[PDB]
């Protein structure tokens, strides 16, 4: 929603920690759960970040593995 996202705080964490890990996603595979875990306590268009991660979770399923 374009309101107050309950999970941005945790995006920001995502992001700074790709920035943190040279944008590598597997070393963020943790902090992507969080986001996660997170995102899937909202009915998920609750939330920007968790709309796009729900998404993020079918890609990373897609890739089958921790890749990138």
């Amino acid at each position: 929603m374009p309101q107050k996202d309950p999970c941005q705080k945790q995006a920001c964490e995502i992001q700074k920690c790709l920035q943190a890990n040279s944008y590598m996603e597997s070393k963020c595979q943790a902090v992507i759960q969080e986001l996660r875990k997170c995102c899937a306590q909202y009915p998920k268009g609750r939330s920007v970040v968790c709309s796009g991660f729900e998404k993020e979770e079918e890609e990373n399923l897609t890739r089958k593995s921790a890749s990138k």
